[PDB]
């Protein structure tokens, strides 16, 4: 008899899912992935619940201040998000000391402004004050800072997680959709804001029948669906009948290119723009570690959510179906590799730092190609640190093997303002 408890309120929207309130307990009947069959102890109804909305009873996940499976950089991002203040905090799984926990606290440094400090929890942080439960640790630090940079106030604001997609609804009838608004149109099809079965806002890409094969196209979509990651747009479903429709999550702020050029985008200071680049590097490191290639990396194929999370779009599409973002080897010989993506990434970094200015402004494709062969590279723009420019330059090496890895770029971008020795605080 396995009893789970609700972390968030949920409102049913399908045929057989269950509504529940935060605090409601349920008995688990089947653990079938994204959706579990359960019986609500409150309503006595049997049905499907999102497995990410619940936790085992008495689990640390049930605590308002506990955040499971979250990295150091993820914790900084969640803590600096709108809704928090001095002393906002989380306990989380330690990223580097497997099996242990870490404490992250919102602080303010006179020079840098809002920062997040990290403390290893050993429970105790400092030998002087020992605690039996994590709850006890937390309770102490809320009334006076016993050597912490800032005393604990309220736990980090938790967002309600995205509903998983309907169960066993990877291939859907066209009838399930209403395409309400055309957002974009081009060579290979259109993108539409849409609703799936009344309840869910989605984005739909429509494909023009092409050189492509209907069956060959679906095999790629079918693999891409399995290559899931927090920094890759979520693939939800496909309509298999021509013309093929691809259904993804809807990204409220559209593309990064349009976002950067908007009034809101032009208000993002440099540290924010570096954080975007670091999110994109993290998606490309995942693609690199899996041994794939994107092949069409630029700001037009990055999407931004309402909370300013950046995600890579069209991973998969360019492998099925812009010379200013392309490495010279790939232009010259069609050698697309992860190294030619690293080149494109350098260009995208410059796009980000110049708020979506076109690369090589006032030069044509032919001029760019001839210039590059000469050793020309775009110069450092005005609001760009020297060290960010040196990253770009490493991305733009003529020899692809001399270009950094995404794993390495990601690590440099994530901690761009933080000395290594300083990732964790030290209290004797
Ligand atoms: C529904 O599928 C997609 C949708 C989008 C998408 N584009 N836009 C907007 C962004 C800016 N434009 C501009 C045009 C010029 O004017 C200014 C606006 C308007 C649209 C969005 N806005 C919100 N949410 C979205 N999801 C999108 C991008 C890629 C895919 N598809 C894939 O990622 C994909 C296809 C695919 C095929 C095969 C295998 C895998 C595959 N994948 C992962
Ligand atoms: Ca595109
Ligand atoms: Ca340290």
């Amino acid at each position: 008899r396995i009893i789970v408890v609700a972390l968030y309120d949920y409102e049913a929207i399908h045929h057989e899912d269950l509504s529940f309130q935060k605090g409601d307990q349920m008995v688990v009947l089947e653990e079938s992935g994204e959706w579990w069959k359960a019986r609500s102890l409150a309503t006595r109804k049997e049905g499907y619940i999102p497995s990410n909305y619940v936790a085992r009873v008495d689990s640390l996940e049930t605590e308002e201040w506990f955040f499971k499976g979250i990295s150091r950089k993820d914790a900084e991002r969640q803590l600096l998000a709108p809704g928090n203040m001095l002393g906002s905090f989380m306990i989380r799984d330690s990223e580097t000391t497997k099996g242990s926990y870490s404490l992250s606290v919102r602080d303010y440094d006179p020079r840098q402004g809002d920062t997040v400090k990290h403390y290893k929890i050993r429970f105790y942080i400092s030998p002087r004050s020992t605690f039996s439960t994590l709850q006890e640790l937390v309770d102490h630090y809320k009334k006076g800072n016993d050597g912490l940079c800032q005393k604990l106030s309220v736990p980090c604001m938790s967002s309600k997680p995205q509903k998983p997609w309907e169960k066993d609804a990877w291939e859907i009838p066209r009838e399930s959709l209403k395409l309400e608004k055309k957002l974009g149109a081009g060579q290979f099809g259109e993108v539409w804001m849409a609703t799936y079965n009344k309840h869910t806002k989605v984005a739909v890409k429509t494909m023009k029948p092409g050189s492509m094969s209907v069956e060959a196209f679906l095999a790629e979509a079918n693999v891409m669906k399995t290559l899931q990651h927090d920094k890759l747009v979520k693939l939800h479903a496909v309509v298999t009948k021509e013309p093929i429709y691809i259904i993804t999550e809807f990204m409220a702020k559209g593309s990064l290119l349009d976002f950067l050029k908007s009034d809101e985008g032009s208000k993002q200071p440099l540290p924010k723009l570096i954080d975007f680049s670091a999110q994109i590097a993290e998606g490309m490191a995942f693609i690199e570690q899996r041994n794939y290639i994107h092949r069409d990396l630029r700001a037009a194929n990055i999407l931004v959510s309402a909370s300013l999370v950046c995600k890579i779009a069209d991973f998969g599409l360019a492998r099925v179906i812009p010379i200013k973002w392309t490495a010279p080897e790939a232009i010259n010989f069609g050698s697309f590799t992860i190294k030619s993506d690293v080149w494109s990434f350098g260009i995208l970094l410059m796009e980000i730092v110049t708020y979506g200015r076109i690369p090589y402004p006032g030069m044509s494709n032919p001029e760019v190609i001839r210039a590059l062969e000469r050793g020309y590279r775009m110069p450092r723009p005005e609001n760009c640190p020297e060290e960010l420019y040196n990253i770009m330059m490493r991305c733009w090496k003529n020899r692809p093997e001399e270009r950094p890895t995404f794993e390495y770029i990601q690590s440099v971008l994530d901690d761009f303002y933080t000395a290594t020795e300083s990732q964790y605080e030290e209290i004797p």
